[PDB]
């Protein structure tokens, strides 16, 4: 059974001055994340700006990350969209370039039923030997993958995990209870890392780990040890930092926070925009508040 | 400038048994629409399953419809997605196959800010000489194009209309008030046609016009002639039929309805699914209730 | 069948400098309403601060408004609360002081089921021979009285109307269709007056009629005569004025607006507060924008 | 500093066959709760059907529970309503019958602003020497007590705690952090007990402790010890039992569940209704699945 560990990081896609994928900065960010508590890398997720990458950018980004990671941590490619056939296609291409797993988002915009989503995820899972991580995100796709739906899908052999960004640790709980023990439930919301884990989540698919990966690993280890007060103080920092990373449409704030800590990964592609001066000042304060 | 009339139809995209575009059936549907109360055709919109069409299928569909329509009513291509650069490229290709305008949805899934959407729509609008219709649809894209953003964009000369599927005639009211008279505000919810026109909407971008376009046309004319009891009875029919067309994810029910009235336009692409038998029966009862 | 006409006003309750009911200002306000387009007066509704009136004060206010009105318009007492047996006692007491109807709100806070509300409204309506108006207001009670529950209740002989503050003219449409012709449907949202009447609503239970009741009447008459452009201009005034009356918890803004136009009805009881200076300045500007 | 312990229970109010307060059953319920993990009793809260009790009934219920409890655990009287003046009055009466604290709900139905709530809670807190627990319940009152409002109120000497039934452990986190260490933050949702305590909540104000208080106590002792396997297992039980308790308007399900475990506390007052035979069967099956 593939193990993504306790912190999968949904990596940003570094862009150069022309907005193209900056491959050399990508290498640098990949090694930095692996050195700072990242235990698996989700490439070309929401946070990697999957909406504005082309299919061929995605494939090349996947290829390059696989090569740089060199099997040090699992590489999960965000291949699902709201088009089942295009999702199968991009999943085949990801597999061909050696990724370890695919992450498949709930179809956004076209609002499929539970049965539609069942068939969509079933057909994408069936097209690859790779492990599949479902990605529940009603705050962007509107629909939710219902508990019953996730459970039906978990019975498929290569559907092994869910990244639940639904904000609800009680639906998480119910998924944990109703699926086999080898079905890994991850939080998809940084601030819920600690409470999700309290109820049995395996960990977090993270954005905040770009800047506080080590603190998050410390938090998690403290909690598992029963060191509640130490875990709570770090949870407080996690929640505060997470809030500042979503003051504006993600991933611009985290791309900006990274620039502020010495790791320039470029800007973002339209329709996302650079932070304003005032947004930047607000963010820099929060960044400057992190214990060094 | 351009006049879309009172009923723009968001045409379905007819598919054959294998999901391929059925261009001969598209011909029959276009002519059917134009002779049943449609005054402008929106090709490749949400209802046309734009999410599951490739960019190449979109242009081919735009070209076919332009050619069949033969200038009898305006052809509006659904070229916008949540990717600004891609939207520019598709918009250019639609302009070169001779569409009369483009429609641009609020970017879904990536949750841009008001300023981000301002820049997205301006960039697309400045890439074409064609008239542009904005498409506000928070029930699919989550974000709303705020009134102030709409008004800002309406000051751009080739941004000429909005399809407001926000379900709120008070925001449509405020848009009407705050924009110049040459900016046309359309309802994007069939059931709200009558109350939207009551507050000064130009008309409806319709789904139900695929099966009750003539009743809709009579409704609008009754209203405008001060025949309120007649307008109200047609409105009740319009509301009832629209409800039944949204009992499963659109446009499966309208494609099924079309088949029930002799115009078989095939089925839908994953992640959408055909109606179940139980669903088919409930829909057939509603169709049989339409006064013939 | 009792008739409330086109504009029932949810009258504010004038308070003196100590927060007590001001009987002289109540008289003055009633006479003012009747001369300024109000066809029926809802006394002790939400806008009358029913939550902070004692039971004895409500009945005293009913009694006073009845004597002042002297059968010139129907008097509807807001007797319903979230406690069915208290609502029965208060309804009987209102019946004894000679009101013409009672209005019964969907129970707030305790979240009853559809069947609980059915029984709640049934038992109160049986406690009196007077006409009963239901009041649907999900943005205060959370629950909504479903269409089917409204229909079931409309078959009760003395349940004759509904004030529908659900903000949705399509559910109003559906209530209109499914209930008998002698069941009157009112918008409970001023800005929706015109679009609700477009779909067959009887009129508005209004707040804005305290300051623009004459314009409201002209709008309704313009509309009914098919003078659409005139209706629309006044509709725009209605919406703009209504919005300013809801920028702070109601009814403080409408009480302040009344003071501004020379009819001082005092302030509000805790937990409501007077407008801040900045709020006042902003409301004063909208009030100065009403054409005189 | 008053200490409500980890499980405050919002006690149901036992009624006799006539709907009147059953004082003998209240005694039995109180002694049962105290012997089954309850560390503080909230009397006449939501679950105690505060909306259907008269002011006289509440005071008699408060006085009786005070006598029975006999200082064994703190007695918290649910004296706040949406009327500040009435709340001051009832708070004074509860203080006189010897309760240890009062719980003040966010005003429902009238939708006060943050400053309005601030003045409301401040004026009630000033009127009593007793400790005050705030109660945030936006799922019943619609408005939320903002984090900044709670922080301001926590600075008042006798405002010492909040029952946060907001469903969001991230706002709880922020309240914990921004308030002093002697301000206790309780969850008001049973299913969130563990995740809320993981982030720093002192405990739960519970409904399910009526029928699984011993299991919740065990779950909490396991969690505080750091035995997450036993805690997660009792957490699953708690989530499932809680869900079965809110399948119809509360407290009818927990009153029925009580009867099922042999402590009949009668039925509920309109607008609430007994469970159907069907609901009773479904509930009974969940009650049967609790390891005995
Ligand atoms: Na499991
Ligand atoms: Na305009
Ligand atoms: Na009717
Ligand atoms: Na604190």
């Amino acid at each position: 059974m593939i193990d993504f560990g306790t912190i999968a990081t949904a990596m940003v896609t570094p862009f150069d001055i022309n907005g193209n994928i900056d491959f050399a900065k990508t290498t640098k960010l990949v090694n930095y994340l692996i050195d700072n508590g990242t235990t698996a890398i989700v490439v070309g997720g929401t946070t990697g700006e999957s909406p504005t990458l082309t299919s061929e950018e995605k494939v090349a980004l996947y290829r390059h990350v696989v090569s740089v990671v060199d099997k040090r941590v699992p590489v999960i490619a965000g291949t699902g969209s709201n088009n089942t056939h295009a999702s199968i296609d991009l999943t085949k291409k990801a597999t061909e370039v050696g990724v370890d797993a695919v992450m498949l988002v709930a179809p956004y915009y076209n609002k499929p039923s539970q049965e539609g989503m069942y068939q969509h995820f079933k057909a994408i899972a069936e097209s690859t030997p790779l492990p599949v991580m479902l990605y529940n995100v009603p705050g962007r796709s509107i629909v939710q993958i219902s508990v019953d739906t996730v459970v039906r899908l978990s019975e498929i052999e290569n559907i092994v995990a869910i990244k639940d960004a639904g904000g609800d640790v009680l639906t998480m709980t119910e998924i944990i209870e109703k699926t086999a023990d080898d079905f890994a439930v991850y939080s998809g919301d940084d601030g819920l890392t600690l409470p999700a884990m309290a109820v049995g989540a395996k960990g977090i698919v993270s954005v905040a780990s770009h800047v506080i990966g080590n603190e998050m690993q410390e938090m998690i280890a403290a909690f598992q040890a029963g060191e509640f007060k130490k875990a709570q103080k770090l949870h407080q920092l996690l929640v505060r930092v997470t809030d500042s990373l979503f003051m504006a449409p993600s991933p611009t704030p985290v791309k900006t926070a990274l620039q502020m800590v010495g790791l320039d990964v470029g800007s973002v592609r339209l329709p996302l925009l650079p932070l304003t001066e005032e947004e930047r000042v607000t963010l820099q304060s929060v960044m400057q508040s992190i214990p060094r």
